[PDB]
């Protein structure tokens, strides 16, 4: 096969979540990574993109991200479909959205627009305030636009709400990844968060539209339930649960030859199980993930949860598909317990199995000196766990340590020679990135640390794009980050 990695992931998803195929996950052909003619790797919307400079003077990444938001929206003829994590877009992110909408409206187009945020759960005025602010900023363009704005919470007790970050235009183009539209963390700061989105076009953008219809179908159904949904619309417009299906082709036009698996999850409180699923997982055991006995562990101990959250299985299957090497860049691999379990056992088992077979694993996480942008005190909380899982399959602890130190790179993130930004603040990293075999990679919103949220992303099998990702992001990341490594097989470092 030309697509061995996607083939394996696809087979897993059809066993885990067959009833969600089309809507919460979908394999498509005919896509394109949407880079420019001058810089074809600039589909890779990293921010800030100021490698080597502790003052981050020339933020080529940020500039491209904001320009690409405006460009895609300004090309809209029918729909603009946005999700993110609250707060609603502000600063230059909002400026970019407004500029795009005005550009489309002046080109004569009449648009339907949805903007959905997830938030922690009386009289939430935020959606209505954002609607009215956007309408004022649009000026005459507002006459051409039907707007829906909502904040939603699907489960208070499971801490479940939207955390996908998607921008889809006409079902044709999509931007997605880790980037929240938060000016203070990403833009107006001398210690910007490092993160990444991708830009694509093709049928896979339609998959994102169908995912958003799934979320908006729930949101609209629950719009009268305060505490679940706060909704606001322009004029006398109603809630649009199926804007994508209603307005855009069932299969978007083809734009290239790139195969993609779109995959998300429904978190907790939308749908409890895929009734079509006959998935029968072999669930591992551990004694050090559920920190307290009363916690219901959806990540490790709930078969039904898996069936409505195919993204967890997809990421584990992506790791399991690697023949040569795996690079992982995350805010965290481990979560804060309670209320989440500390780690995904199946994930750590999949990484252990790869290392036991001589496949190289690199994990770069955010510096613990950031502890919202870190959830561990020490890299040992990752390496100890990998070693203990390795012990189960290598026959003991000494053989585990040797396997780990022979096949692992483990470090915290830097983007310049300095241990911190020049302003003295630690580097914060927020990617949700997995790349394997310089072939197939995930960019999206789904963290590898336990999390029970609505998330979304793309798994792309394209060696050319993976090589661009190496050159523009993974290679410079390791150039600077390697100085913090506690384990590095390539230099014989084993301080763990
Ligand atoms: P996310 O914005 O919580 O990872």
């Amino acid at each position: 096969s030309a697509t061995p990695h996607l083939d394996a992931v696809e087979q897993t998803l059809r066993q885990v979540s067959p009833g969600l195929e089309g809507d919460v996950w979908e394999r498509t052909s005919g896509n394109k990574l949407d880079g420019s003619a001058a810089d074809p790797s600039d589909w890779l919307l990293q921010t800030p993109g100021c490698w080597g400079d502790d003052k981050c003077a020339d933020r080529v990444g940020t500039k491209r991200l904001l320009a690409k938001m405006t460009e895609n929206i300004g090309n809209a003829t029918r729909t603009v479909d946005i999700s993110t994590l609250a707060p609603f877009p502000n600063g230059a992110f909002q400026d970019a959205i407004v500029a795009g909408l005005k550009e489309s409206a002046a080109k004569g187009n009449k648009l339907k627009v949805r903007i959905l945020v997830g938030a922690a759960p009386h009289m939430n005025v935020i959606p209505s305030k954002y609607r009215d602010e956007l309408t004022a900023k649009l000026g005459k363009a507002a006459e051409n636009i039907t707007l829906n704005v909502a904040s939603m919470t699907t489960s208070k007790t499971a801490f479940s709400w939207n955390h996908s970050k998607i921008l889809v235009v006409d079902g044709q183009s999509a931007l997605t990844g880790g980037i929240n539209s938060w000016k203070d963390d990403y833009l107006d700061t001398t210690h910007p968060v490092s993160d990444v989105d991708l830009a694509l076009t093709g049928p896979a953008a339609g998959s994102a539209g169908r995912y958003l219809d799934t979320l908006w179908t729930w949101t609209c159904q629950n719009k009268s339930n305060i505490a679940s949904v706060w909704f606001a619309a322009s004029g006398n417009a109603g809630c649009m649960p199926t804007m994508h299906k209603d307005t855009n082709p069932k299969a978007s036009p083809a734009t290239g030859n790139v195969p993609v698996i779109a995959v998300g999850g429904l978190g907790v409180g939308i749908k409890d199980v895929d009734p079509k699923s006959t998935f029968r997982p072999d669930l591992p055991t551990a004694s050090d993930t559920k920190c307290v006995v009363g916690l219901h562990d959806n990540t490790n101990a709930d078969r039904d949860y898996d069936t409505v959250n195919p993204e967890e299985s997809a990421l584990r299957a992506l790791v399991a598909s690697a023949k040569g090497h795996i690079e992982i860049s995350q805010q965290d691999l481990n979560a804060t317990c309670p209320p989440l379990p500390r780690y995904d056992i199946r994930l750590y088992d999949a990484l252990a199995a790869k290392m036991a077979a001589g496949v190289k694993v690199r994990i770069v996480v955010s510096d613990p000196a950031n502890r919202g942008y870190s959830q561990i005190k020490s890299l040992s909380e990752i390496s100890d766990t990998l070693r203990n899982r390795l012990a189960n399959i290598t026959g003991g602890q000494q053989a585990a340590k040797t396997a780990m130190c022979s096949n692992l790179q483990l470090a915290t993130f830097r983007s310049s020679p300095n241990g911190k930004w020049a302003d003295g603040h630690p580097y914060a990293q927020h990617h949700k990135l997995v790349s394997v075999d310089s072939s197939t990679f995930y960019i999206g919103s789904k963290n590898l640390y336990p999390s029970w949220l609505q998330d979304f992303g793309y798994i792309v099998e394209s060696p050319e794009a993976a090589k661009q990702l190496d050159a523009k992001l993974l290679d410079p990341q390791w150039k600077y980050s390697q100085e913090t490594a506690t384990v590095d097989y390539a230099r014989g470092i084993c301080n763990a």
